[PDB]
């Protein structure tokens, strides 16, 4: 028993969100609905998603890289300081953001994409 | 020390003037008995380069392996790696990079690929 458009399964509704929008608005799109992107805890879980999906689409799930730092590592295993580090002006390079979506392949599986190109998404509310 | 290497505090340093990539000039300090040069305080960071040339660029010890991406859920909940349905040879192998130092017109570390030909440092 949940909202209208949503369906149930276990604690959870789960929310199929037609409009193609970056990882980011999907977010805040189910954020409004008082929900998240879709968090995958089990087997059972993912296998229900799939029932609610179409085999032509592909969706966004609240599941990224944030990017940034690097895990810089010394070679023998020293743990790492960035207090000292002598980094040239600038440096180092950043990490870009990634993030993950599920489709339908030659079957059902997840995919690391840019963040900012448009995907459809599933939104989770327990 | 061994005569080619220089000395400090308890370890013996050597600046190899070959230009290799990465995995071959930490190949290179290893079968020496060696390692990439692991910078732990400012005063052996100031040591390494009384022994380097303004005109040559070095890598360190320092580099960052690639393979997997540190995947966090929007909520907060684990990223345990046993309930993930990725497709085969999904995710994306992150890329690896690498820490060298040089002389900027002064001193500092830069990271670039891997595989560009540098000169290097091996500490023992």
């Amino acid at each position: 028993s949940c909202p209208t458009p949503w369906t149930s399964f276990q604690s959870s509704c789960y929310f199929i969100s037609t409009g193609m929008q970056s990882w980011t608005k999907s977010q805040k799109n189910c954020s409004v609905m008082g929900a998240d992107l879709v968090v995958i805890n089990t087997r059972e879980e993912q296998d229900f998603i799939i029932q609610n999906l179409k085999r032509n689409s592909s969706y966004f799930l609240g599941l990224s890289d944030p990017g940034g730092r690097r895990h810089w590592q010394w070679v023998d295993q020293t743990p790492y300081n960035e207090n000292v580090t002598f980094w040239h002006s600038g440096e180092p390079n950043n990490l870009d953001e990634r993030c993950a979506i599920i489709n339908f392949r030659s079957e059902w599986g997840w995919n690391d994409i840019h963040c900012h190109v448009p995907q459809k998404s599933i939104c989770k509310m327990k």
